[PDB]
């Protein structure tokens, strides 16, 4: 029971000013009139007078959006302060004419008109502005020491933000790109990735620059779509500042420019040189022609060798055929990798040093084409490109693994001479040692093959969503392994006092990969290998026994398990399933752009002449014209662009409304006319 | 601090077919009718 009463109170204007303000809402061209008069006679009204909501005289006639009263005001000198905003929020051009034409507020105190009607996107308000010579403020390096950087941020951050994203708002606006660039897809290019890499050092305002980033790379891939001919799309896409504009893009990571249809039909038409009509053959004969080529690749190569001009020569010079000419190639070497762990061409196990024998010496060729491939592809290409793959690092431990396990034949080799029974050899032979290293690059060099299955139509998607799932996968390893760390420390030290010796196990076996398992959580070691074993269930519930008659101990050693393979099995799984299905979920809805993006980088990687020769085979020893073109067809796509954009921002809501508007001003004619 | 011009200006029209322009889309039966006998 208390009662309501107001707090915060406007001082109220005086009757003069309240009929002033409905006079003017209310619109009379002469009682506005005799009221000006009024107050500059005996000053009954002020001129400055203001709505309680901070709603001036001028205001309200700007969005009543009639110009006589405006003008009349403007002839008898009211405050014009800020109202310039006004009319270019609400995007009445005669209006901005007409101010143009010489407290409290809505707006921030850094915002100009030009910034402002970049914000709106307005392409007849922004060139009637930018036909009178403004300039826009630029921003520093997004790592920045200066002083004036400093002393701003140090001051006022909250101002220095809130200035640095409405300057580029207003830059990332595609109406002032295409009136005041002259190369705008580069400009929206750059400008997109300053934007991406932006939003991750302001990590407060991040949504903000990616939709602006977003925004940059859908006017980039609108403007691509307004090409008419095949001459237009190769003039845009081969303009250098031979495919050189495509190749920033795909810089750039610009994935829906990449994958619109128009490049995808240009890129087949590259890519399938020598097979007019390849899509109009039967999937039979165009497996059977893959087949056919790929067994040819030792020629077609020597061809290349000896005689590059012939027309044979020139035949392993298109992309296709070079790609299948390099698959064939490694295929061959995985054939020969397994026959080398076969009954037929491997014997006499004996041996200390063993020397080379025939099916290691057809490899060895190959492994240095890899080396030698691998080499020259880095040096020429850039280094710090060489990295950004995630298949280098494959082929660099593939290729580390090989040169360790020669290396260790040839010391095996040098050091050992005669023969002794394996059983009675070292843990650390260079033999062993080797065919350790041997199996897992042997391992690693089978698992290459995914990088091939992009190429397909129904395996890519797939290839490339697990490749998306991975990092979440990652995401969890962390807890996991923190979980197991733990629960292996406890075990450890409960179970560290009953440890026994391999003497008094049966078979003189210790560990949990014996028969009988015993000892599981003697060390640390053993520990973590246990209750990594134990998520698949190849532990037995016996280990958890001590040969003294412990219960107690046992008990507790058991609820530990337990505990472990409840929290493991029923709890981490499931979650990792659920989140699982949400990643999928959001990444099943841009599988073929993303697709597309990895088929048009692995094509273009066949495109240039470099490294022709498969592995085996490679370790055998104007601008002015072109730039009045681009301008012209750049004039042609914006003039379209700018076409079809206003041609769809006919809404029914704006249409509404200037109907009403201009009956109203027919009505009013009319009455005035009659009266 | 650069700053901002057109780059691919448009070729402006003059004054009489800027205010034909007017004409028509405003709508008058005789003002366009008049201009097309100034045109003729
Ligand atoms: C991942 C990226 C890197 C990939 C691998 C690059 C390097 C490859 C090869 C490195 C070869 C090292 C030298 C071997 C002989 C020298 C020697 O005395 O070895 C000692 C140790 O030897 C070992 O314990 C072997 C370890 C080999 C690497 C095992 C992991 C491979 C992962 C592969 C990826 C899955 C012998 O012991 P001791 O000194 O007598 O006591
Ligand atoms: C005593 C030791 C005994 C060891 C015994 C085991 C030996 C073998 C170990 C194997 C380890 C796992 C190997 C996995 C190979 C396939 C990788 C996944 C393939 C896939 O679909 O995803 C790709 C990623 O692969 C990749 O990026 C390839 C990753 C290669 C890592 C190599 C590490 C060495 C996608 O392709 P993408 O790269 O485009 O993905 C997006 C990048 N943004
Ligand atoms: C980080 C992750 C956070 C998750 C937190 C939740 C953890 C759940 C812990 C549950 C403890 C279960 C321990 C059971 C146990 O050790 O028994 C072994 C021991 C064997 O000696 O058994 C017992 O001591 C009691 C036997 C009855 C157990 C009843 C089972 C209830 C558990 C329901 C799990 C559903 C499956
Ligand atoms: C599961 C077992 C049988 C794997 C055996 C290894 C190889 C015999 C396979 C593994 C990956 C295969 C490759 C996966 C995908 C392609 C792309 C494919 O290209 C197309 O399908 C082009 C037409 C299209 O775009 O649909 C040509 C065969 C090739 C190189 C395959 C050749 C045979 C490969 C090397
Ligand atoms: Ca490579
Ligand atoms: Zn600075």
């Amino acid at each position: 029971r208390i009662p309501l009463q107001i707090v915060r109170a406007e001082t109220e204007l005086s009757a003069e000013e309240k009929a002033f303000l409905n006079a003017v809402e209310k619109g009379d061209y002469a009682t506005v009139k005799q009221a000006l008069q009024e107050a500059e006679i005996y000053y009954n009204v002020n001129i400055n007078c203001m709505d309680p909501l901070g709603r001036s005289a001028l205001l309200i006639a700007i969005e009543n959006e009639n110009l006589e009263i405006m003008e009349l005001l403007l002839n008898h000198s009211v405050y014009v302060g800020d109202a310039l905003l006004y009319a270019i929020r609400k995007e009445v051009v005669g209006a901005v004419e007409l101010l143009l034409s010489y407290q409290f507020s809505e707006f921030t105190p850094d915002i100009t008109p030009i910034m402002l009607a970049a914000h709106t996107n307005n392409y007849e308000i922004i060139k009637l502005l930018v036909q009178k010579r403004v300039t826009i403020p630029r921003p520093h390096q997004i790592r920045c020491n200066c002083v004036e950087c400093v002393s701003s941020s140090e001051v006022d951050s909250l101002r220095h933000s809130r200035s640095r994203l409405n300057i580029y708002k207003a830059l990332a606006s595609p109406s002032l790109i295409a009136l005041s660039s002259e190369d705008p897809i580069l400009t929206a290019f750059r400008l997109g990735w300053e934007l991406k890499e932006l939003s991750k050092v302001e990590n407060e305002f991040k949504a903000e620059y990616e939709e602006l980033s977003q925004q940059c790379k859908l006017f980039a891939k609108d403007l691509l779509d307004q090409a008419r001919s095949s001459r237009e799309l190769e003039i845009i896409l081969n303009h250098r500042d031979d495919l050189a504009k495509l190749k920033v893009a795909i810089k750039y990571h610009q994935k829906e420019f990449v994958a619109q249809p128009n490049c995808q039909q240009l890129l087949a038409t590259l890519w399938y040189d020598g097979f007019p009509g390849w899509r109009r053959k039967h999937w039979v004969v165009k497996l059977l022609t893959c087949m056919t080529i790929g067994f040819l690749f030792p020629m077609l190569s020597i061809a290349y060798l000896i005689s590059p001009r012939s027309n044979l020569g020139l035949f392993i010079k298109k992309p296709f055929i070079k790609f299948i000419c390099h698959t064939a190639s490694y295929l061959t070497f995985l054939f020969m990798l397994l026959l080398a762990s076969q009954h037929i061409v491997r014997t006499d196990l004996h041996v200390q040093g063993p020397p080379p024998t025939v099916v290691e010496w057809m490899i060895l060729p190959w492994v240095l084409g890899f080396i030698w491939g691998e080499i020259k592809e880095m040096w020429d290409g850039g280094f710090t490109e060489y990295i950004h793959d995630w298949w280098n690092l494959m082929d660099f431990a593939m290729n580390s693994l090989y040169l360790a396990t020669i290396s260790l034949k040839i010391v095996a080799y040098v050091k050992y001479n005669g023969s002794r029974p394996r059983e009675e050899w070292e843990m650390w032979h260079p033999t062993l040692i080797a065919e350790a290293l041997f199996a897992i690059s042997n391992i690693l060099s089978s698992l290459r093959l995914i990088s091939l299955f992009t190429a397909n139509s129904h395996l890519g998607p797939l290839q490339i969503s697990l490749g998306r799932m991975l990092l979440d996968i990652l995401k969890f390893l962390f807890i996991y392994c923190l979980v197991l760390l733990a629960f292996a420390n406890g075990l450890n030290q409960l179970y560290f006092y009953y440890e026994t010796r391999a003497i008094d196990e049966p078979n003189n076996c210790k560990g949990i990969r014996c028969e009988k398992q015993n000892n599981a959580f003697s060390t640390l070691f053993e520990t973590l290998q246990s209750l990594f074993w134990s998520v698949f269930g190849l532990l037995n519930l016996y280990v958890t026994n001590v040969k003294a008659r412990h219960e107690f101990t046992e008990f507790v050693g058991a609820t530990m398990f337990g505990t472990y393979n409840v929290i493991s099995l029923v709890v981490l799984l499931n979650m990792l399933i659920a989140m699982m299905n949400n990643s999928y979920q959001l990444i099943a809805d841009h599988a073929d752009i993303e697709w597309k993006f990895a088929r048009t980088k692995l094509w273009m990687s066949y495109f240039d002449e470099g490294g022709t020769l498969p592995p085996p085979f490679n370790i055998i020893p104007d601008s002015l014209i072109q730039n009045q073109h681009y301008q012209e067809v750049i004039r042609n796509l914006v003039k379209r662009y700018v076409a079809a954009m206003i041609r769809n921002s006919k809404t029914h809501e704006g249409l509404t409304e200037e109907n009403f508007k201009e009956l109203k001003q027919d009505i009013s004619s009319f009455r005035y006319e009659v009266l």
